[PDB]
């Protein structure tokens, strides 16, 4: 009964029209993205690789209300634990697993994090986090295959916070494209 995307463009055209509103259906887009095949035809055009760090390839600016967007994870590669800058979040697998891991907030005290959750993300599955869910992490569980990973930020934003597993303590971050609409970046 999902309203089922035949490919990446009906995804993102479904996608204009969920986030044309100020309401957003946050499990209704999960369902939506999730039910889209992750088809690498469609999407190989963006999916560029970097040897020591995962990549972030802008696909679609969603008329000012959402950044669409395509991680690449590289063998081994992972993110560090941080924060998404008050939005709506949704992650959704492309090729290959990510390990995701949920963190508590730290607060002012330094410790070590606490861990709330650990799952794989599996094939097509979407996930979706915002700041009042917790921090993550997020990686890639193979060491011999990529992972890829489509995600969508409502509202867009390009800075968030790292976190320090060993304390809490907190840096902030400015996130940078390796690439937009296919094409690579200065
Ligand atoms: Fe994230």
């Amino acid at each position: 009964e999902v309203l089922k995307p035949r490919t990446l463009a009906d995804l993102i055209r479904i996608l204009h029209q969920l986030f044309a509103g100020d309401e957003v259906n946050v499990e209704e887009v999960q369902a939506i993205m999730e039910a889209y095949e992750s088809d690498p035809t469609e999407w190989a055009m963006y999916a560029k690789f970097d040897q020591y760090r995962y990549t972030r390839n802008l696909v679609d600016q969603g008329n000012g209300k959402f950044n669409l967007m395509i991680l690449c994870w590289g063998e081994g590669h992972g993110s560090s634990i941080h924060d998404h800058t008050n939005s709506h979040c949704f992650l959704k697998m492309l090729q290959g697993n990510l390990k995701e891991t949920l963190f508590a907030w730290p607060d002012k005290k330094s410790n070590e994090m606490v861990k709330k959750s650990e799952r794989v993300l599996r094939e097509n599955q979407c996930a979706y986090i915002n700041d009042s869910v917790g921090l993550h992490r997020v990686e890639n569980i193979s060491h011999t295959e990529p992972a890829v990973s489509l995600h969508l930020y409502s509202p867009p934003f390009d800075t968030c916070h790292a976190f320090d597993q060993r304390t809490g303590h907190k840096n902030k971050v400015t996130m940078t494209f390796h690439s937009k609409f296919g094409i690579r970046t200065p």
